């Protein structure tokens, strides 16, 4: 069930299956705060970084090939998600993320030992690296991957479902609403083209932050000077990471001091996620209001059943609230760096990576299980638009503003269309024909589809 | 490996079809309810079964089976039987159904057939259950865990205020040299911030402890006994000892809004603000030693201030969670606020983080701090800020000359006065030591 | 047009060289102190002069001149004499010096020479004065203006809860059709939210009313009489009637932090959250008429312009709350240097909530009218009310009644009759008792 | 003193609808800022030009609006806009305010204008105020914020160059670390401001989108089909702001204000960067006796009043950012009704960051002086620099040197000599702190 690990202070107990060592177990017992550790994306990124560092240390003749091959093989297993249960240290740890860095070095040493290769976690696995430039690098690798490989395709899937609805509902005329009050006609297609643009603009916002989100601190070592690392370590590690992941957005930082003293790229990326959360709130709110009732609500559309409650718009608006909250935590940590190091990295990493994950997963669900299956109450929508006092204005040049206001008043009272009220009031004659009436009251033409 | 329901459910799972459908419908965060939430749902279901039995609405064999199964859930024996994502239907009905289904499967193992809705959810609705369990969990988190954790932090800071009562040092305003203070006076300030934090938590309890139970679907209590709420609350108070638990003052406000969670989050956010100031000052006091302030030494767990860093990161998380809670709080509609699982997640996490980090900070940082007493006194006695009480003896020009020479020669104000030959008829050595008494300048009680 | 100082100062200006240097140093927002902050600085200076006179530290002619000048400032007679930007030295020392110089110039017009620092700032420092005036202003804003404004809003919502006690309607959960409620019950919920809002403001007053006065530069009270703080607070409470004003429990906490403002902002933020829900429901209730819910009619000032003013004010309070907490957390050692920014935000939040709550109560809530027949018709036509028919016709026939009622756009009562269910098993009296929607709402 | 229309002040150029809005919203006692009033004047002048070009508005009427709108854009009528910021969420009241003021200016010149029929021709109550808001925000970003940030970047970069060899000890977790230069730290601050400019520039394609021509619900009903493109063309030619565009989607441009939320995010990130820069500078200037005493701030000892103004401004920008996002998310169907509140907060954030960045650059950064000898002494006395001695005296002796240096308050170099310990040239090469900082 358990095994004993030793260090200079004494002994610690670790689970039998654990690949971490005494130093990681000391960190576990030093930080019992949340009971929540690193996510799979952060763990993968630490694996990718350690493998790339071993490759570069081998290329520069600084690390023996047998040792480099063992690190590269161990780090590939971590990057493949084979050791997601080997990172037990709390998110709320030493602000540089040094404990999680040491945790990766210890797990790699234990994997290589199973294959008969002895690695020193610090001297070999952390060669040319420091306690301060490793965890922020893995954070920006994970955030860049989350943006490019997962969030942008998920948002594109949502944009395509909204755009398909904009096309399908192109002529589905309805009454507009401004200040929640009756307004001139629109189409359901036009409203959905608006939602599609919000998601398209969301993708543009994510893409615009990538030149700074993809900046890596690797090679800057303890304070950003690069002391105790080869002069080209950073450019070489980044080259290996780009070739292996296909993430061309990964780059060396423009300034090695800014890359460690601050995490401004995460604050910037969080702002884009927060704007997407704001867009999603508007889209989800309109959709659940459109599907409200049926008797006591708007009853414009029908949401797919998973009393049909709008459970996916509720999941979307709750996710948006979480992204807003995480955004405030990220900015707070971001502003409070000091001199050569910002020490809020594990907290900032947790929040940014969670915001990417929640937006990715909820956007795919919302697109597939809500948007794709929406059905419109076409006749009900057209009836309300054709019954609106807002459409009596094009009758003014035929019957006058006084008679047009009388038509509007009677239509509301008798719950009839403007067309039927004009007929019932005996206004069809030489001054206004039935064809002229239908042209003047063409609600689809008023929406200017 | 799995079983078929009228969906495929894992063989060792105690949940049934409705939970499995919720698992498939919401793969969003991959994180479900925490232990405190699961415990509160167990507490609520047991109290409801007790009241339904007391009112003769539920058969004793059925009631006993629910009470026994709910007690196991409240005891933390089934924390792996709640797989539904936090980001679910906004009323928390999925987690409510998850509890009813798990209770039905526990009772079935003991040969008692329970209908999850008709028996386990008897006199309850899909809307008054999850907010009740949320306010039970938040009230317990405040009373049983946060307040004792904050009291332990207050006591450690107050013990330091007492121990360092005469540890004179120079004050700092705008980060610049100021008149003397004691390290004890600064720590009395931190102790007051935590004491005020406890007062803030206590002040929110009359509204945090309000439970919606008995209001059913829309707050009217339709399909529940008229006294269901008062009876359930009486059972919960008797069993938990949590006297802060009460029926809501208004049953409509208790379901249409979660304002009690927004209010409680404000108190937690204020504590996070206080903890930021305390932790920042402590890591700055322990900074260096050569390039910093080197006022104190933090216990080793290069001695980095790792617990002040854990405290300030926790505070940032509490600030963030607070913004998410208020956002959800404001967006209720008509008879129901549908942001409850998200609000519950954030408020309960803020209680947990502040509880655990306050205890760690008190025990593993504050308790073991040591002051560089001689260094602190020498800097206070060398400060140009203390030349003002010399003015009435040597004039403000000569006092300014003393301040300038003391800084240049890196000497105390006392030594500079001696070195300038100012001891004489106009100023005796006893008069100088009385005028430059830095501890008396701090005016410690 | 101007006068020379040892700096060019405008001719009709009562401020002096230090204020003019501060005007030149901080051209950031173009916005100075508000009337409430100027008032509190005047109140503080007059109370300090009174205590310095009482202790024999300040000559009577000098004390009388300060007391007379400070009462003019507290009365709002010199609101155009405080030009320093909100974004100034974080202790608020510039605005403290601004008050001392304006008092000196007022006294000079009456032939009394006052030294702004030696006389007007006697027994005080650059650091315990502006936070004291801030907490005086915030306490007065809470007690004299916000709580009465919220009480007026609670009273208007409670009057509507009473008037609409029997106005039955259909409930809404997740925005979908639910069992009956009354408009009165919903408004009793809104009234409780505002009543709880008042309780929240009252609960923060023991810490909001704490004053730093007497703590001087670092909280030790050095260069002030030992009882200066208790005496100044005694004068302020006797003269203003604000009994919530008290000396700080800990003089170091009172200057190193502004946690009382962070706490008070939390209460204002919760009220903003409650007001958002109340205003959103009211504008949705008044929506349409054709394309909306058309439950009520809002008074024309028909766009819901007051609910829009309320929800925008609430957004501002949320924003100001984040700025206050940010400043609150970033104190260092003996002094929090974010006081003018924190003061600006907390006092604006008090003002906006006060003014919009009065407007909302008088010009929106008081004049609301309900579409009583429309509300009852929808409740009586809801499938949600077929459940009490189960013990007479069975849940299958009850579901068939619900389906037909929706399709034919009829009441449940009419559908039961049209389906020929009135007979020996169910009389017309038994049907009306079972489908009594007001009784289903279970109003008190 | 007052005229009847409602009682309106005699010298006021506004009319009955503005007076009713003054009476309806006594909430904050604060109206539109000069930038907002200017943008409304620019919009009305461009609309009159296009209505004249399309033959829809008589030349005498068009010339009168163009002249009156030019006076408003020039800041000649900033006292004629008394409606509270907290008004009808579309900003329709401030739109009518502009139409009424233009009508009264034209009347003084003998031209009768109908505020709605002429001044609001081809426009609605809903596409005008968001257009003026995005014009004002785009101008604030391009003409004022970016040049102010460039001024701050240039002052920080000049310090990074001047202090290129000013070696000092690094600080990580606030603890003693290996050497850096004051120039390297200032190059970091300069990059943060340079990245800040990139962040503002990246939001301009969406911040510059204007709703004009969308009318009531975004459909363009009761406006010429090319009204929007023509108005935008006139505004670009007259302001020189090539960033002003027609919206990509006319419905998104009125149902949401996502461009303001996005721009606020960039301003919030700059506030975050400025907090770090200002905090480091006031800590560097702290003491002198009880602090770090690394640099001396110019006097306006010396309190860091400009870093305090910067950190307070940053807190305000953070707060305004939360208010903007809150308003941004709560739109409904065809219109987001939080525009005046969002406009107030975004334009204030632009103004505060603009003004404080110029002050911080000119009156703080430019005049900073470094305590060069003190900084080098501490770096040369640090136990962090004993590591390059290990290959000469061993880790045990190198630790003994570090311990004795701290106790006797001496340099590592002096302690090595005092312990009788490796030539003097080899020692100076091994303990070269500037070489350890590896400056380019």
């Amino acid at each position: 069930n358990y095994r004993i690990e030793h260090d200079t202070m004494g002994e610690v107990r670790v689970p039998a299956k654990a690949l971490w060592r005494a130093q990681t177990q000391r960190a576990v017992e030093n930080f019992p705060i949340s009971g929540r550790g690193l996510e799979r994306t952060q763990i993968r990124a630490l694996g990718l970084l350690k493998g790339a560092c071993a490759q570069v240390n081998s290329d520069l003749g600084l690390l023996a090939p047998e040792k480099a091959d063992a690190i590269i093989a161990a780090a590939a297993e971590i990057a493949d998600g084979q050791h997601d249960d080997q990172f037990p240290i709390d998110v709320f740890q030493t602000g540089s993320g040094t404990s999680s860095n040491m945790n990766t070095n210890e797990v790699i040493a234990s994997i290589a030992a199973k294959g008969g290769v002895t690695l020193h976690p610090n001297d070999d696995v952390n060669m040319s690296q420091s306690s301060n430039d490793t965890f922020p690098t893995a954070t920006h690798i994970a955030a860049t991957e989350a943006a490019v490989a997962h969030l942008i395709p998920a948002l594109q899937q949502l944009h395509d479902a909204l755009a398909a609805k904009a096309l399908d509902w192109h002529t589905v005329v309805k009454s507009g609403r401004t200040h929640l009050m009756d307004a001139v006609p629109v189409t359901l297609g036009q409203e959905f083209s608006g939602y599609a643009r919000q998601i398209e603009a969301g993708i543009e916002r994510v893409r615009a932050c990538l030149p700074r989100l993809g900046e890596l601190a690797i090679g800057g070592t303890a304070v950003g000077t690069g002391l105790n690392a080869p002069d080209d370590f950073g450019v070489r590690v980044v080259a290996v990471l780009v070739a292996q992941t296909g993430l061309s957005e990964l780059r060396t930082a423009a300034n090695s001091f800014e890359a460690q003293a601050a995490r401004d790229g995460l604050v910037e990326a969080s702002g884009a996620l927060r704007t997407i959360a704001v867009s999603l709130t508007k889209i989800a709110n309109d959709i659940r209001w459109m599907g409200s009732g049926p008797l006591t609500g708007l009853a414009e559309i029908q949401l797919p059943d998973l009393k049909v409650n709008p459970v996916l718009p509720e999941a979307v608006t709750q996710v948006a609230a979480q992204v807003i909250g995480n955004d405030a935590a990220i900015a707070w940590g971001g502003a409070n760096g000091a001199f050569e190091l910002n020490v809020y990295i594990p907290m900032m990493a947790r929040n940014i990576l969670e915001s990417f994950k929640l937006l990715t997963n909820v956007s795919r669900l919302f697109a597939q299980r809500c948007i794709a299956g929406l059905t419109a109450n076409v006749e009900h929508l057209r009836r309300l638009a054709e019954s609106s006092p807002s459409i009596v204005t094009p009758l003014n040049s035929a019957i006058g503003y006084e008679e047009a206001a009388a038509v509007a008043k009677q239509a509301l009272k008798e719950r009839k269309t403007i067309r039927q009220t004009v007929i019932d009031r005996g206004l069809i004659g030489d001054r206004l024909s039935i064809e002229d009436l239908d042209r003047r009251l063409d609600v689809l033409a008023m929406a200017k589809a």
